[PDB]
DNA sequence: CTCTTTTTTCTCG
DNA sequence: GCGAGAAACAAAGA
């Protein structure tokens, strides 16, 4: 999932367990809870859930007034609401029992983590990771933006997966950020002109945000939209709609890249 | 059979 | 520090 999909997930379970105790948390995975599954187990079972929150693609809730729970699905986590007498599945680990159902995290690679944090150690904990703004006009300094990409070497796409520049990008949307951008993912960013570099600013926010507005691209966060407005990602071989041009895919820094080379030069 | 594909951290050199 | 890319892991597919 990157930040649409977490979003979208964010937003169903505020609607759904928001008010509701937790009556017990069971695991049959406990080494996903990098902060230990006992003491998780031993502070939150009691308590309320008074809030969910994001932060890039990281998931908050907020049980209790002191605790916050980060959850991160990664490559594969899906949470999904059930009754209490649903049957555990294969790649299910972690369950949060309520009253009236249950909250229910799978993850076939098993990559997703979940981490007790205090109220007040959120914001330093966000800061250790450096973690960049989020994806919207009021938070993404374009100035800020543009120094940054000035003083790195780097190139462009591994350097937004980095999260650092901006949260909330993943492989799906860098891609079709760069073709929206014109930009080649090879590109150093202390290369790219003023211009490029405000198109590409735009472009992260408006792809982001037409993403959420259409539940992500596709058990919560499913139904998504998203897939069908895709240009680039995953269509190897097929038309640009510029003049017979066609998407190609490479690797870059280990990651599946697809991209117009007619469109993305450096 | 083998190897490659599909977020974040970590290791290498 | 760098930057690339394998590994945490499973499953599918070539
Ligand atoms: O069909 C098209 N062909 C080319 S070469 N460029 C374009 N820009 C928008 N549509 C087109």
């Amino acid at each position: 999932p990157e930040l649409p999909e977490v979003e979208t997930v964010r937003r169903e379970l505020e609607k759904r367990i928001v008010g509701q105790k937790i009556i017990s948390i069971e695991a049959t995975y406990p080494r996903m809870v990098l902060t230990g599954f006992e003491q998780l187990k031993k502070e939150l079972t009691g308590k309320t859930i008074q809030g969910i929150s994001r932060r890039g693609k990281y998931l908050i809730f907020e049980i209790g007034d002191d605790f916050r729970l980060i959850s991160h699905l990664r490559m594969e986590g899906k949470y999904r609401l059930a009754t209490l007498d649903a049957p555990r599945e294969k790649h299910d680990h972690l369950t949060m029992k309520f009253a009236d159902g249950q909250l229910i995290y799978a993850d076939v690679r098993k990559f997703g983590t979940w981490e007790l944090i205090s109220t007040d150690q959120v914001l330093p904990y966000f800061l250790k990771k450096k973690i960049g703004p989020e994806p919207t006009y009021e938070d993404f300094d374009e100035k800020l933006f543009r120094e940054k990409l000035r003083k790195s070497t780097k190139k462009i796409k591994p350097y937004l997966l980095e999260q650092t520049l901006v949260a909330g990008l993943g492989n799906i949307y860098v891609d079709e950020v760069l073709w929206l951008a014109k930009i080649h993912p090879e590109k150093e960013t202390n290369q790219l002109i003023e211009s490029s570099i405000h198109l590409l600013h735009d472009s992260i926010i408006e792809i982001l945000q037409k993403a959420i507005k259409l539940g992500g691209s596709s058990a919560l966060g499913s139904t998504g939209k998203m897939q069908n407005e895709l240009q680039v990602y995953g269509k190897t071989g097929e038309k640009c709609s510029r003049c017979g041009a066609e998407i190609q895919k490479i690797k870059v820094a280990g990651r599946g890249t697809h991209f117009c080379p007619v469109c993305q030069q450096k």
